[PDB]
């Protein structure tokens, strides 16, 4: 759906920086500092479910751009390991979510957070 | 959910540059000009619900910036009654999408279309 690379590097960066509010969102919940109600996060959880699906077919062949390193497309199946292992997190969350389980979820957020660091220290630029 | 008006510009921003894909990438299948297949619509226009819902959070008070007009907030029920329009007609493309029903899916994007427009004749700048 991208006419040039840069439409599809625009297209993952939006995509990324609204996982991020999605996700960071909660941290004062996970937290305590804000108050657990758990239709407001089974809401934004899913959500975050859906965006998280998103960045991903953004980085099609020859989208090399951004801060995307250039392993993202000579690693092929290991960045869609990271990506499908990440998602993976996602359904460990939304399942805590979709509970009601607070203590669930902060275990959950933090591995969702481990993996997008993960990520980050193969595949993003800095 | 945004610690400065800057951080709730940034993510209205990302949210509506992945509205225009999910929205725009449909054109060359409403036009005839790509191939029409049913699930694969139904599912772009269920993302683009998600996302069409998603903009209008980061207006909040005091979040003018951006290419935002200031009647966004001077007009608060106006403003509202703009973007549940918009909504609705994203239910009419919704149920064309899952319909499989590519005379209404045409007919509903037009007016779909034609709502975004309607709101950035009022209340986007240039
Ligand atoms: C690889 C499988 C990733 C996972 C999982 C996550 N991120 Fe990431 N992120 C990734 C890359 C390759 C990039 C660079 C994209 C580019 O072309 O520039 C990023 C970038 C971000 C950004 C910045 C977006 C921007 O506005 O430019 C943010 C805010 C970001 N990533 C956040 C983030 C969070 C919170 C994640 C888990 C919830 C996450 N990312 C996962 C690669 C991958
Ligand atoms: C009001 C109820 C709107 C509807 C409905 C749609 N848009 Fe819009 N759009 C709106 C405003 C007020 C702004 C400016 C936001 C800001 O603070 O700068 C916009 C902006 C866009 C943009 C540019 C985003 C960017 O990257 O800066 C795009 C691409 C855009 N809008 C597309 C778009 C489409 C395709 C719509 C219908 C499917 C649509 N918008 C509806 C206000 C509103």
């Amino acid at each position: 759906q991208f006419a040039k690379p840069e439409d599809a590097v625009k297209y993952r960066q939006s995509a990324l920086t609204l996982m991020a509010s999605h996700f960071g969102r909660m941290t004062p919940v996970v937290k305590g500092q804000a108050p657990y109600d758990a239709a407001q996060i089974k809401a934004n959880v899913e959500v975050l479910k859906t965006l998280s699906a998103l960045p991903w077919a953004a980085f099609g062949p020859g989208t090399e751009g951004g801060d995307a390193r250039p392993e993202i497309w000579s690693d092929a199946a290991s960045f869609k390991q990271k990506q499908q292992a990440f998602q993976d997190n996602i359904v460990k969350l939304s399942a805590a979510a979709d509970a009601g389980d607070l203590d669930k979820l902060r275990a959950a957020f933090g591995d969702v957070g481990a993996s997008c660091k993960a990520c980050h220290d193969a595949y993003r630029k800095k």
